[PDB]
């Protein structure tokens, strides 16, 4: 059809490793032990202060580790022999990772003493109420078994449903369904996972705001928006992911609440009674995650991240790693109580006062192969267009002007005065990376070279240097 | 997970959940496998001592 495009491009955005050469230098690193021990159901604030007493630590929450890295230039040089800051600049490629997650079993679990339910609609022996009071009961549920992992080098964008423009044109407003508008925004640490009831804010979307667990009520729930994140032709929001999840129907329930929206009335033959009316329609699945299978996991397995998708193919940009882990499969919840006295032979709510905690273990190990990027002036021309501040941070591709004069005017407002001057107003604010909540991970000083002392080093060699030294052991172990 | 020393965050007190503090020690003969509330002492942590078998 007539006559499109035919295309004149005429400049083209290129892949970033076609002039990149690897180096055989290997640095190892790894964390001491990541541990957070919190409350699974809800956060506990102190009863006399604003701040937390026990935070919320559940595996049904996004665990976002913000890994901040230096550059190799800003770090070690073994030997100088082909390295000139002129000819090339150096960049980290983390070529292997281990995500540790060996801990005891438990489940992620949430619940609400005011969880809505009319009757049971998996099967029913009677005819449900037209409206009624106090049809809500203490029910608890997990949202679904959720394993996901994704690794990137820029903050990762999730989708959620926000409260859009209430229409007067489509007549979408409260007293009828609220509006839903799909808004992308960045996912956080302590951001909630998808509830099986859509991934959405429920703070302004729920005007009862006791329909569901309270932890999601106040927070935004998000689903990783995979399709937009790989649409990006740079591919630095993410470059690996996998997931495993399970949700089957534990039982259908009906939400108490009747619609104030129209129902056609040619779809049922009117009866006699209140069976010449339709009762509640607002049916929901209740999620399930009953069967734990700790034989299958997407964890306790290294992630060999030797290359990346996109124009990026194993170069950290922004010198960042963003890793999002949700794991509900082995996430231990523990039970204990404190006694008021063991002399009292009761087991009241104020005697032995029951409790539950959650203990959450992860561990991160790295191995970093060195790389170099040859820079010619045309290569620099693209890299500044890609983000000038790479060239700045390295401090090659910045040599000068700019600028840097003039002038200071004066002469003279000493005396007088206009007023007076003043100087000079320097924040807000760096940094734009940290403008969102994260499990802060400094990695800038744990760089090594050992590979036979870390077990991660030994498994790496088993793939690579060949080396390890292997069996391991084998043959036969079942 | 052992019984911990009292912290600000969580202390060994009524009205307040005890801290869980990690004790590593060698596997005894006849030591139990997990419960599904994990590896912990329950002798001390469960004051009531009637929550689990």
């Amino acid at each position: 059809a007539t006559v499109y495009l035919p295309p004149v491009p005429v400049s083209k955005v290129v892949s970033t490793d076609e002039y990149v050469a690897r180096t055989n230098i290997y640095y190892h690193a790894g964390t001491s032990r990541l541990l957070a021990v919190g409350h699974p159901y809800f956060p506990i604030k102190k009863p006399n202060n604003n701040k937390i007493l026990v935070p919320k630590v559940s595996g049904l929450q996004y665990r976002v580790f913000r890994i901040h890295l230096p550059d190799p230039n800003k770090f070690g040089f073994p030997d100088t022999s082909f390295y000139n800051p002129d000819t090339q600049r150096l960049v980290w490629a983390c070529v292997g990772v281990e995500v540790g997650r060996g801990q005891p079993l438990g489940v992620g679990i949430s619940g609400h003493p005011l969880l809505n339910k009319l009757d049971d609609t998996e099967n029913a022996s009677a005819y449900a109420a037209n409206a009624g009071v106090d049809n809500r009961e203490c029910i608890s549920m997990d949202y679904k078994q959720t394993q996901l992992c994704l690794i990137g080098c820029k903050p990762p964008i999730g989708e959620h449903w926000g409260k859009g423009s209430p229409c007067t044109q489509v007549a979408v407003q409260p007293g009828d369904c609220p509006p839903l508008e799909l808004i992308n925004t960045v996912i956080q640490d302590g951001d909630m996972v998808d509830t099986g009831f859509g991934a959405m804010d429920f703070t302004t979307l729920q005007a009862n705001k006791s329909e569901v667990p309270l932890d999601i009520c106040t927070s935004i729930c998000k689903y990783p928006d995979y399709i937009k994140m790989v649409s990006e032709p740079y591919g630095d929001s993410l470059f690996f992911y996998l997931r495993r999840e399970q949700m089957f129907v534990r039982h259908l329930f009906n939400r108490a609440g009747t619609v104030g929206e129209n129902v056609p009335d040619d779809l049922y033959i009117k009866g006699s009674g209140s069976t010449a009316n339709l009762a509640s329609s607002n049916y929901f699945p209740t999620p399930s995650g009953s069967m734990v299978t700790s034989d299958a996991q997407i964890f306790n397995k290294p992630y060999w991240l030797q290359r990346a998708q996109g124009h990026n193919n194993g170069i950290c940009w922004g010198n960042q790693l963003f890793v999002t882990v949700v794991d509900t499969t082995r996430s231990t919840n523990m039970s204990l109580c404190a006694a008021i006295s063991t002399s009292e032979t009761t087991y009241k709510n104020t005697n032995f006062k029951e409790y539950l905690r959650h203990g959450e273990e992860y561990d991160l190990q790295f191995i970093f192969q060195l790389c170099k990027i040859t820079l010619t002036a045309d290569v620099m021309t693209y890299i500044h267009s890609m983000n000038s501040t790479i060239l700045e941070d390295w401090n090659f591709g910045l040599q000068p002007p700019p600028g840097g004069t003039l002038e200071d005017t004066y002469r003279f407002v000493t005396s007088q005065a206009i007023a007076c001057q003043k100087h000079t107003p320097p924040a807000p604010k760096e940094d734009p990376l940290k403008k969102y909540t994260f499990w802060e991970v400094n990695l800038k000083e744990k760089f090594s070279a050992d590979l036979d002392q870390f077990p991660l080093g030994r498994k790496f060699l088993l793939q690579l240097g060949l080396k390890a030294k292997p069996k391991f052991t084998l043959g036969k172990r079942k």
